[PDB]
DNA sequence: GAAGCTTC
DNA sequence: GAAGCTTC
């Protein structure tokens, strides 16, 4: 996720 | 190193 | 199935 906690997506 | 997910 | 980057 995020970053942090990529995206989604990318 | 180890956890934090939908979108093509 | 690849398609992704960091907090910690």
């Amino acid at each position: 996720t995020x970053p942090g906690v990529t995206x989604p997506g990318v």
